[PDB]
């Protein structure tokens, strides 16, 4: 009714699940001012979620998203410039607009066998924030980094949702291909690579066997790789709709 017509409003906070979402109809919390008065009962997540509510509605245009970009390239190079960035989303395909940054990183450093280095997401999140880019964090672990950001007012933009991944280095391609989507671009090609005796996901692409049930995963260097593998021209990521 007009009152789960609450649990659909909180819903729209970042933070805010259903089961999350129920509770706080519980408590007699259901419009947003309603959450402000309450930030007692938010954790941290869904308390900067709130604080920006609005902000984060509005999509990000291009020409944002392109300064956004460069930021983030500039200074991670500036750490060591043998780390690798990508911003993946729809933005890499060419998209007009974007509803937040998705940028992955890497470094030779680390790889699936070692699986443990956290200074190594932590440091560039810091320099972010040293630099003014990063403003918040939603939550921050080992190997990802949820938080917002604002491009530098000189005057003021909205603030924006960001996010930094810490990929191996021997499972990055597969996740930037992955990550750049789109999602039936994903389903097309995981469905040609079947048909060329292979099985990829977000990881890693592996040839398979009798009976099915098979694995060992392939080396690459590039996304490049990935389309070798399988045999296929390679694909721009602006020619990924499909």
């Amino acid at each position: 009714d007009d009152t789960s017509s609450s649990i659909n409003f909180l819903t729209r906070v970042t933070g805010i699940g259903p089961s999350a979402a129920r509770k706080l109809v519980d408590e007699g919390i259901k419009t947003l001012e309603d959450l402000r008065k309450n930030e007692d009962k938010l954790n941290h997540h869904q308390r900067i979620g709130l604080k920006y509510f609005e902000d984060f509605e509005k999509r990000i245009p291009r020409e944002e998203m392109l300064q956004m970009q460069d930021i983030v390239l500039n200074e991670v190079k500036k750490l060591d410039p043998e780390y690798i960035a990508t911003v993946c989303g729809s933005f890499r395909r060419g998209a007009e607009s974007s509803g937040d940054m998705d940028v992955l990183l890497t470094h030779p450093n680390f790889t699936s066998e070692s699986s443990k280095q956290p200074k190594l997401l932590h440091r560039v999140v810091e320099q972010l924030q040293k630099v003014r880019f990063i403003t918040d964090t939603l939550s921050k672990g080992e190997t990802k980094f949820m938080g917002v950001c604002q491009l530098p007012s000189e005057n003021e933009y909205p603030h924006r949702r960001i996010d930094i991944r810490l990929i191996p280095k021997d499972q990055y391609y597969c996740g930037v291909l992955y990550f750049t989507g789109s999602d039936i671009f994903n389903k097309n090609m995981r469905a040609h690579a079947l048909e060329k005796g292979f099985t990829i996901n977000e990881y890693t692409i592996r040839p398979l066997g009798v009976t099915g049930v098979a694995g060992e995963p392939l080396p690459v260097d590039s996304e490049q790789d990935i389309f070798d593998y399988i045999q296929w021209r390679y694909r721009e990521p602006k020619d990924r709709s499909e």
